[PDB]
């Protein structure tokens, strides 16, 4: 088992847990809708990300690629999640110290627009085995971030943030 900080937002929303296991943040991810950062748990409005966001990203040594995954684990709703997870957009091979525009969008970005409870949508950073060696679900609906991973040899993420929307 790895430690966790019991008051990390990724704990306290179960991000960690529904979705994720325990991780260790290690390269920065920077997704930015207009102005705004998407950090641990703001909200934004489905009206606000009907684009897809600006990303960022770090890097371990300029030789990496990474792949970003994006999710709502709360489909149709969270009391009732039966499409869990669903998945809003998926770029690989993202060179480190750049960006998405840098990568190969292999599932083309759906904005998130929740029609029942409060949703989390999930942006989540691993770093890959080798460049061109990930590739996309047959479905959007019920993903699983954890068995994706494991297919591909992503490892534990390295990065993940959130927000919080709901229907407007």
């Amino acid at each position: 088992h790895m430690s966790i900080n019991i008051r990390d937002p990724l704990i306290v929303s179960r991000v960690v847990g529904d979705v994720l296991d325990p991780f260790n943040r290690s390269i920065t991810l920077k997704v930015t809708y207009g102005q705004r950062e998407v950090t641990n748990g703001l909200d934004l409005r489905p009206s606000q990300v009907q684009n897809k966001p600006r990303v960022e990203i770090g890097g371990e040594d300029l030789r990496n690629f990474y792949t970003l995954v994006m999710v709502d684990p709360d489909v149709p709703s969270p009391s009732n999640p039966h499409l869990r997870e669903y998945l809003h957009w998926l770029v690989t091979d993202i060179p480190a110290t750049t960006g998405t525009t840098f990568g190969n969008e292999i599932v083309s970005y759906e904005n998130p627009s929740p029609t029942a409870g409060i949703h989390r949508v999930v942006f989540i950073l691993f770093r890959q085995l080798g460049r061109q060696t990930v590739y996309a679900p047959g479905w959007r609906q019920n993903f699983n971030t954890r068995e994706f991973a494991e297919i591909y040899n992503l490892g534990l993420p390295v990065a993940a943030v959130f927000y919080n929307s709901q229907r407007e």
